[PDB]
């Protein structure tokens, strides 16, 4: 695997669409 932090370094490494301003992930979990 790739040594990363809590996240698995997956394509959705945008921070995830939080409850407000869902623009971080904006890529179906990728």
């Amino acid at each position: 695997m790739i040594s990363s932090v809590c996240v698995s370094s997956y394509r959705g490494r945008k921070s995830g669409n939080k409850p407000p301003s869902k623009t971080c992930l904006k890529e179906e979990m990728a």
